[PDB]
């Protein structure tokens, strides 16, 4: 679980988006796993706006922050799980590392703020749902 805090938004995987989250929808996309609502209270959190393809995530079936090296967000085949059929994600980021369904929701940061959350795994590898391209996460 976990999610991202940005003005009056909250992005959660879409695959764990709650009642209350599809009641104050205001974007979602399938092909990504991310859907954000809307929020009362005012978040804090940073965005990263930048290329980097180095950061730190947070693994909660470790409760460790973990340094990865990530692919820039790309349309990567993903395996079947019981939330979707087998299909390309899209704006999906690869790093070699350990990740859980439980995982999911953990935040990856650089040196300029939230790259993505924890979105796919298993085969050793780590996948993240990329927000940098959100530019409107930060206005109105
Ligand atoms: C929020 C919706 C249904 S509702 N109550 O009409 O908002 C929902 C249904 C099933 C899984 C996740 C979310
Ligand atoms: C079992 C699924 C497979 S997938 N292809 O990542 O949806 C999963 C594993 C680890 C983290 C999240 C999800
Ligand atoms: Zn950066």
């Amino acid at each position: 679980s976990g999610a991202i805090y940005v003005g009056n938004y909250r992005v959660v995987n879409r695959h764990l988006a709650t009642h209350n989250d599809w009641a104050n929808l205001v974007w979602e996309d399938s092909s990504r796993d991310l859907l954000v609502s809307s929020t009362t209270a005012q978040g804090c959190d940073t965005i990263a706006r930048c290329d980097c393809q180095t950061g730190v995530y947070y693994c909660s079936s470790r409760r460790k922050h973990y340094p990865v090296s990530f692919s820039k967000p790309s349309l990567i085949f993903v395996e079947a799980s019981e939330y979707y059929p087998a299909r390309y994600q899209s704006h999906l980021m690869l790093a070699v590392g350990h990740s859980e369904p439980g995982d999911c929701g953990g935040i990856l940061r650089c040196q300029h703020g939230v790259v993505g959350i924890v979105s796919t795994g298993g085969n050793g590898l780590v996948g993240f749902a990329d927000v940098r391209d959100l530019l409107w996460l930060d206005e109105e």
